[PDB]
């Protein structure tokens, strides 16, 4: 598994299934998998950061991102590939050493373009097909933890020495 | 596929797997899945405009329907067939030039009246058998994203133009 | 099929997956399924009484049932087989003529005793081979349509005739 | 095998991990009834149950409270500490404890009961290390079937309940 440096990860339709709760007073819900958050201890167990790129903007995710220490947090992002180029120019690694977690259009170039693509299995199947490893678990299962114990090469070892 | 001038959908069994959130203080929610969002895409893509047709009136349905700049929005509707022809008639359209998709009793006079008709994997076996293309997937999964990507005939190469 | 004359429904595990939403401040949800409303439908098409029996007392089951035009609504009830007992002896009815859907502990007396019980799939097997019919569907998935529309002999021929 | 107490984490085997924002700071869980036949049939042999969580919420403890539940612990950082404590307190040891948990957190009191489950959706290095078999996911209502085969309730437990 190549050398990773940046972790990176969208939130509908990864950290969750692409619910979006609606009720009757302009409230808002999404529904987040505490499974996920054993990604985030896996980066950080490896020394490697992670950062949230979505075009929504919500308390919601902000709440989220802030319970699981998110090392960045990228709301209304519009071009997820100019703010990636742009996180790593100021870590100075390059896209090659970033890996990436989408599963819609807005996702697809910044997909194309990083060291290890990962797309949910319930992604359409034209994001998927840009998918650089294989994921079996859907948006909302815990695909994020999924793609970080793939990308950081996560094993029996590793679960050992931690417990 | 025939020409399709106007896309018209149902909510509830489609764009949701039929959920009703009720809570102990009367107010009440939905469940959208992101996925459909792309069905709006693809459809304004393509100069076709999109209509909701639901019995139900909430104000979640129309928070989401304008999130969605979704181009008309009935609710309350008793007659889906009706409102239907209403719209068409002003808009200069037929019936056959109009792709619909519903899921339940209240949707079968229309489905059986327009060029295109849906109907989502999820929907009795009485309604399902109306449908004149197949849908693989089922109410809340991305339904009528899959609905608009086959009635307007979206393909590979009008994903890689988009991006 | 016999000759019904009640239909009796549970709602935890039957009308909803048994699932049951808290948030921090001491309100609650269930979800049903607009789905199992067509249960609703077609057993007052046949002039058949819906009523139901749950051992919980939500204001959420209040307003459902008054959503769905329920005949009866029995809540905190304690001893199901009794309750249903009464109402038979209050309508002149015996529970040969009853068919009751219910899945778990709770039901089990009633179940032995009605003309036809039904189960979900979803349910404990030990509940679940009371069913004195087939059930393919889980609770919450729109079994309560499932089983009204099995024990009424819904067929196409009445499906055309109401649309 | 002999069992005096059954212990359960609580997201990821009464949920299937699933935790609900809104855009004002609440919060959901989603349990399931089913799960409350495992209270019930665990009472009905004798046994007590208690919950061992690492979150802390409101949600939980008015759970823990319909369910009667006879120990709560919540914000739990050491769950083996968390569990020797009550085994301690009752005078029994980890090998009468039957737990279930899903989660690295669990992973150290999961090697040291007596019976260990885990749940079908559990990642694999922690659910290899269930002593059971358990078919249902989280929030599916797993912590009932745990109990169901702990206790060993069989169809005639079922005829005399009834
Ligand atoms: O389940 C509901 O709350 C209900 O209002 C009950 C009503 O009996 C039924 O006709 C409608 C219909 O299924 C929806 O309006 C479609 O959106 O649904
Ligand atoms: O899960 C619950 O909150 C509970 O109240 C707990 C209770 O011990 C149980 O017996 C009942 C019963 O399963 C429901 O009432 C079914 O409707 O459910
Ligand atoms: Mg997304
Ligand atoms: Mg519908
Ligand atoms: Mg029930
Ligand atoms: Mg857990």
């Amino acid at each position: 598994m190549k050398e990773i440096k940046l972790i990176l990860t969208d939130i509908d339709g990864v950290w969750t299934d692409g619910g979006m709760f609606y009720d009757q007073t302009g409230n808002e819900w999404k529904k987040f998998n505490t499974s996920d958050s054993a990604g985030i201890f896996w980066a950080h167990n490896k020394g490697i950061p992670v950062g949230i790129l979505t075009g929504e903007k919500t308390e919601i995710v902000r709440r989220r991102a802030e319970k699981l220490k998110v090392d960045y947090l990228f709301q209304g992002v519009v071009d997820k590939l100019s703010a990636a180029e742009e996180l790593c120019n100021e870590l100075g690694i390059n896209l090659e050493q970033v890996a990436y977690i989408g599963d819609d259009l807005n996702d697809a170039k910044l997909l194309k373009r990083v060291g290890i693509a990962g797309v949910p299995a319930s992604a359409p199947f034209y994001i998927r097909r840009l998918s650089t490893i294989f994921l079996e678990k859907r948006g909302g299962e815990g695909v994020f933890r999924e793609f970080v114990e793939k990308v950081l090469g996560i094993n029996l070892e590793d679960f050992i020495a931690v417990i």
